[PDB]
């Protein structure tokens, strides 16, 4: 009667548990994750490496007649007939110089490679660095490590290598970071008579902030700083931590992955780009690792440059990379004031044995620091551990029917 | 005795469950949510639309005598007596021109509307665009769609309309995005003799990065780019996904919402602004949708402009919008280098048949691209599903008393 | 037989529960938290305070002979022998002026303090502010509150004090925020003949956006704005809410913490810096709170400046602060256009009784506003409440063995 009518209710009671229990278990097998994000004022924070490059690759005073012979076409300074292009943007003073050293009348070519050319003609930290300070302590060119990029001879502050103990940061604000004044030396910029991957229309420098154990890809990923300004770059360290499979696609950062000791997206790109160029050009560019022969200027112009341009512009499949388990990003906010003021122009001009106008066109101050909330963690966390599933489906089992595994397994037998 | 003394303990055992069980259930009815945030290096990412506008609305060489008659007051070029204001910022060359075409002696007005004025006198992409490249491929003005904003005749790269397959992005870096060089043509800027909503003190352009299916509100939401610089804009696509009620206030993006096919905040504003202006002015501005008559310059000056200024400045209640369920934000980091260098100035001057000084005052290079971590999802997720509640209150029921719904319902009867 | 063989299975059944139950309970005592992040289009949002400072601390026309006597060395205008340094960056017009008022022949020193010097010689809002507008309403210097920083006499828009009802914001875009035009007055910049903590090589202003109830640390934390540009600063209000112990290190914002009514990182720093300077110099700088005597210029030069420089540069332990429970951050994106255009230069020059060149070197427009998604909450939330633990370990207890606290406690006795 009424006892067996709510036995039908039990079927209904049974009916509910099925839908609910099958829910929490399907949910488990989506392997869901959530995010733990903490922006905080840190302490003992490690200062990143700072790489920079003049936008002018070679120094006009350092370009020799042999340099001009081998690489003059690459720099659009000579046509294919080894002579000054008649379509040159003439300068009565400059043109006199170049066509003097474009005179190969008594000249027989001498051995040449791009790395030495870059290393020699590349702008020098010792004459660009007019002032360096980190946290009240002054830096010297000794504090900048030479690194070659697609820009040429570039420099890294706080590279952290050389067993030199990496620098730390405590508070927010300019005084707890780096400040450097630079002369980009527009008077040493090579004439631009045409468009190549080595010449530029812009004056200034390129900068990139990265981990000490992440190589720079400053050509693609860096930011610019204009001369005649003081630029403030306020940063924030963002540590991103991901979950390995089955919760997410994630590569171990101690990656068993070639040219570098650490796996990072940037290193992964450089790896593939090198393989690609070696494979397709029998040639490596000056900034690439390995042991292939460096490209000759002709190889640069005919093979190396478009090979890399293809990879960084058109390629959609050859050199794509996985995500590491740990990524460090640096948020940044830039800001400018003018340099020099009228009040201070004559001072700097005098101080550096330079024209007042020169100071206006070449001088540049760069501040790199962190805000008060200087550190941020973005860690993915598992949302449904197995134990919590059992506690749920268990706590669900007991509700509608009050069963147990013994109750089932024993009654499933006996 | 001791058996009935821990029957009192049972009351205590009962007492606890009440507080704990009533906790997880109140908690459910707050409908709590948490956040799933994933910054990742994507692939096959869709490149956004890029809208830009010269800050000068009309071209001085294209302003005709009829144009001057109808709209000259709006542009502060004529007073109320249809003549040059005696308080004009004279230019012996320019003033000769204007007062020649401000000569209405033999003139009888001719039909006129703002849309045609804008369309005709508005700066032309075909003469501003000195160079365009996207991912190694060159663009043409063909790749830019004309859009009218409050700035006038503006252009959208990758508008995605026209059945033209939208462009994609794979990696981080400049080469995997857009670069354009522009001449803002300061020699065509109209004289500023007064302050109106059509004139500006600034030279440069306004830019805004948005979804192909989000209209631009570049006047309010855009960023500027200065001439005589190369500006790098490093981006990151942020997809924000919200929960519908009861978990959150959220509007379906396939919104049954007027002038546009998609619901977005921006489209919602433009909707209301149009209704407002039509209602209050019997007039729509040139950039607004619908089928009202366009405002005459007099309607612009007397009714249309302050109507819109009120909406975008003072209004606190008339045109407020709901949140869509999906929002796309683009984080961005800007950065500059100077253009041109001394070394390259003569080249560009020669190349574009322009003065060296001109190049310095009008030329501008813009790079728009994404970083390595180019895609971010910020999705709200439900924190306490019903099933997890039951598993909890169930698992709580079994703890203190070991009950079930059968145990209750049956004993609540029998 | 088979009945007692799955009694061994029960030991196994028992064995599992131990590992699983001990899991959810260890997990509880990590006190884990997750994050609830909501970016939203707000309404009735409170507009922040905006502090700004000219980079030139004193006005050359306001520096008197007594001012020069007392503070001339601090400003590197006089050597230690109270005379013009022979190594001065001469200006035939300026040098005539200074050495006239550096003439102490008939001079006997008069009382002097830095606060009055700053207050008097400091740049004046009433002559810097050429135009102010907030949401369609015009501002006056009346709307700017005087605040002293390490820069000197500075000003705060929307300080929110004075019982003046704080301003609100509704939408995204420039029109729903602040715009001001400034003359930085480079013609009043003091000559820079040397390097001190009071002189600068840069022209422009420093700006910082903060809570009305957070003091400014504009020297360390602010951003710059260059003259001869219009800069757009697009903002987003980020409210960060943390958990108190045991879930996290967190200080109550109604902090029983000295010089200010609210606890914030910035106020905490200023507190310690004042104590430090008072303790070590018997002297407080002009911008510091309390009741110590202000530093004399000699105290500034010998004690006060390096004391503070040490704190903001080298210090790693003395003045470190805890995290408040509530923090307000303002994300921002900057952007520039040039001012003036050729078309408008003559206008502004005429309008402000200034040279055309002057306008180019001193004039500056600043827009501060919010984007569409103007408000963001980043709140840490508890991940495992006690009740959810009990529901889990309870629901786990019932699964493997079907026990209860009664079952245990009673059988643990009887
Ligand atoms: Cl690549
Ligand atoms: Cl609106
Ligand atoms: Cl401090």
């Amino acid at each position: 009667l009424k006892r067996v009518v709510w036995a039908l209710c039990f079927m209904g009671s049974l009916a509910l548990l099925a839908l609910v229990c099958t829910n929490r278990i399907q949910y488990y097998f989506l392997y869901p994750h959530v995010t733990k994000l903490d922006e905080v004022a840190a302490t003992r924070l490690t200062f990143p490496a700072v790489t920079f490059c003049n936008l002018n690759e070679f120094r006009f005073s350092r370009v020799t007649k042999n340099d001009l012979y081998h690489a003059g076409e690459l720099l659009a300074l000579l046509n294919n007939r080894y002579e000054i292009p008649d379509t040159q943007t003439a300068d009565e003073k400059q043109l006199e110089i170049l066509q003097d050293k474009a005179n190969f009348r008594n000249f027989k070519p001498k051995p040449f490679n791009m790395l030495e050319f870059y290393d020699r003609a590349g702008h020098d930290i010792r004459e660009m660095l007019l002032s360096c300070f980190f946290r009240g302590e002054q830096c010297s060119p000794e504090d900048f490590k030479v690194v070659f990029t697609r820009y040429g001879k570039c420099y890294t502050f706080n590279a952290g290598q050389d067993g030199k103990p990496r620098l730390i940061t405590m508070k927010g604000g300019t005084g707890n970071g780096l400040e450097i004044m630079l002369d980009i030396q527009q008077d040493e910029y090579l004439p631009v008579w045409g468009e190549t991957d080595e010449t530029s229309f812009e004056a200034g420098i390129k900068v990139q902030i990265h981990s000490q154990d992440e190589p720079p890809l400053i050509d693609q990923l860096g930011f610019g700083v204009a001369p005649g300004f003081q630029t403030f770059v306020s940063c924030q360290e963002q540590r991103l931590i991901y979950l390995p499979p089955p919760w997410g696609d994630c590569k171990a950062t101690t990656g068993d992955s070639e040219f570098y000791d650490t796996y990072s997206i940037t290193a992964c790109r450089i790896d593939c780009e090198t393989r690609y160029l070696v494979e397709n050009c029998n040639c490596r560019m000056v900034h690439m690792p390995g042991d292939a022969p460096y490209c000759t200027p002709e190889q640069y112009k005919e093979c190396a440059d478009p090979a890399l341009d293809f990879l960084v512009e058109k390629d959609n499949e050859y050199c794509v990379c996985e995500m590491p388990c740990n990524v460090t990003r640096y948020g940044k906010e830039l800001s400018m004031v003018k340099i020099p003021s009228k009040a201070s122009a004559k001072y700097l001009a005098k101080k550096y044995n330079k024209s007042e106008q020169y100071i206006g066109e070449n001088i540049l101050v760069l501040d790199i620091f962190f805000e008060a909330l200087n550190y941020e963690t973005i860690e993915q966390k598992k949302a449904y551990e197995v134990a919590g599933l059992l506690g749920d489906i268990g706590g669900q089992m007991g509700l509608f029917i009050g069963a147990s595994i013994l109750t089932v397994l024993e009654l499933f037998d006996y």
